[PDB]
């Protein structure tokens, strides 16, 4: 038994698989990846986490990709929400996009076990990766929109890579970009980016017998 009732009113309970995928750049200070890190467990402590309702997968991204949570990671949400909020600042010269929607692609939705779900990939990005790293780029936002594993871009400040983030964007329309001033923005923003994966996933039909 690992089920916890709902901290707030405002609350996912939908059936989703959504990932987090944070930049692990220096772009970032060690405090504004606290204030990423504090924006990534506000968005959980409003999804109904289970593996029968909202499923997280939390992803640091440098010049590679550590996951701390996986999908299928049965712990109590207040235990991945300390795991997330626990995640190590990096910090890194790189931070690769190419490499961590790869890892999306090929390790988190490599196999779809869970066909009922939506899939949602939630892209933090502040910096922008070395132009060597980014060949396949467009491939794997491309295998990834065949899998309908829907890619939300949230580019942060002046260095996020806003080109990759319109090449996104126009990959598949659901594919919708929220693009920041800086981290002290997600909080006024969350509840609308909550609410916009929230209505991209599918209801659970009403409980029968
Ligand atoms: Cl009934």
């Amino acid at each position: 038994d690992i089920s916890e009732p709902p901290l707030h009113d405002f609350y996912c309970s939908r059936l989703l698989d959504l990932v987090f995928l944070l930049d692990g750049s220096s772009r970032l200070s060690e405090a504004e990846f606290e204030v990423l890190k504090a924006f990534v467990v506000d968005m959980m402590e409003r999804l109904r986490i289970s593996q029968k309702w909202v499923r997280v997968a939390v992803v640091e991204y440098h010049d590679s990709s550590h996951a701390y949570i996986g999908l299928k990671d049965r712990k109590r949400p207040s235990e991945l929400r300390r795991i997330a909020s626990q995640v190590k600042y990096a910090g890194s010269q790189v931070a690769s996009t190419s490499e961590v929607l790869k890892y999306t692609l090929f390790q988190i939705f490599s196999k779809i076990d869970r066909p009922e779900a939506s899939r949602i990939a939630l892209l933090l990005m502040a910096s922008q990766e070395p132009q060597r790293m980014s060949r396949n780029f467009v491939r794997y936002v491309q295998g990834l929109k065949k899998k309908k594993v829907i890619v939300i871009p949230v580019g942060i400040g002046p260095h996020a890579n806003l080109k990759q983030i319109r090449l996104i964007e126009k990959q598949a329309p659901e594919n919708k970009a929220f693009v920041l001033s800086s981290v002290d923005e997600l909080e006024q923003q969350r509840d609308e980016i909550v609410s916009y994966l929230c209505d991209l996933a599918p209801e659970a039909p009403p409980p029968t017998l």
